[PDB]
């Protein structure tokens, strides 16, 4: 009896760790579409904490830890020092790069969009830093024809502000990347914490 | 209508972070309870984090992460290195005694009981590591006349495995604590988000 009840409370214990990944993964969407940086930070702290007490994953559960991530990193593009991999040599951008490739979803033409905008940022922050033989190593590590060429002249020619990536900008990318996010939000919306918790505001109205 | 929207979606994620608050106190004091240190070590850091995205809290809330504060203080009492308070000269059984005396509870023989304990064992651990004059010190913080010159006399003969340090050992405090968390699982095991995880593992047996 005692081992019984042992085990049906770790198993509620999961189904409620399973609903607070799927609320926290909504509220971490709206902070990062909102450029609410603060409650990004604290949402994703407590992401992170949440999903070391989870073991069994289902494929959502995956794909939806995959969305928290790739929007960490892409949140931390342009912060350098920061070690998302075992390799040191893998920057944020190449690191969301790899989840991007990673996730269970559609490749409709805003996937290979957001994709091609990570690339070209990828090295585009390496050389707004000054980072010139970076920016090299990202581009062999990524690229793995006129695409291709155009941005290793770029490199070599040490045009950190290049109108090339004025036209494919960082905001861009943001934007393009905050198109994606509303799908998700509207996705997750009706999961179970979110409902219930929407049911209790509004019934006090 | 912008405004409106992000209003109730904010007031939506204070209720669920309330309901995530009370959860992770019933887990901590589930694993605190069972000795399971890994699964405590964990729980802890999911509930500072989800402390951390709280604002406004009422008197329940603040009693539940009391409790929560003071199991964390209570499971490193012999770890003299950790410093829970701005004053680093506190120790970890002082904090878990001045939590003790702020949480807004019945003042019981049970409760008196474990005040007691958390005193005799604030200075026994300070004995143990062979840190007299902290133990010295840890004394006239807490004392703050029958008990009070038996330890005062205890500390000045240096005798670290005193016989009345067996008596009120550091297991019969931790014993004392778990029957009072036993009391606080009763209490917690009817909050939302158990109950729906429960239901929901009930209806698949
Ligand atoms: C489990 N990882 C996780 C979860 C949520 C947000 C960010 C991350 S991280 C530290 O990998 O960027
Ligand atoms: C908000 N503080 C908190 C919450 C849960 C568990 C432990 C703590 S602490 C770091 O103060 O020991
Ligand atoms: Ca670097
Ligand atoms: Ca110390």
């Amino acid at each position: 009896e005692e081992e019984e009840d042992a085990g049906l409370v770790a198993e509620a214990e999961a189904v409620a760790a399973g609903w607070m990944l799927d609320f926290l993964c909504l509220s971490l969407c709206r902070a990062f579409r909102d450029g609410r940086s603060e409650d990004f930070r604290r949402t994703r702290n407590s992401a992170e904490a949440i999903i070391h007490g989870l073991s069994s994953l289902t494929a959502c559960q995956l794909r939806t830890i995959y969305i928290c991530q790739f929007l960490t990193r892409i949140a931390a593009g342009k912060t350098l020092d920061a070690q998302f991999e075992n390799d040191e040599r893998i920057t944020p951008l190449e690191s969301a790069l790899m989840i991007w490739g990673s996730i269970e979803k559609e490749h409709d033409k805003l996937h290979e969009e957001i994709q091609n905008l990570i690339k070209i940022q990828a090295i585009a922050v390496c050389m707004e830093n000054g980072n010139f033989k970076e920016a090299e190593e990202v581009f062999e590590r990524i690229f793995g024809m006129p695409f291709k060429s155009k941005l290793l002249m770029i490199i070599s020619q040490k045009d950190t502000f290049h109108s090339f990536f004025q036209h494919f900008s960082y905001n861009h990318m943001m934007e393009k990347i905050k198109s994606y996010v509303n799908y998700v939000l509207s996705e997750k919306s009706s999961t179970f914490l979110m409902k219930a918790a929407a049911k209790v505001v509004e019934s006090k109205r």
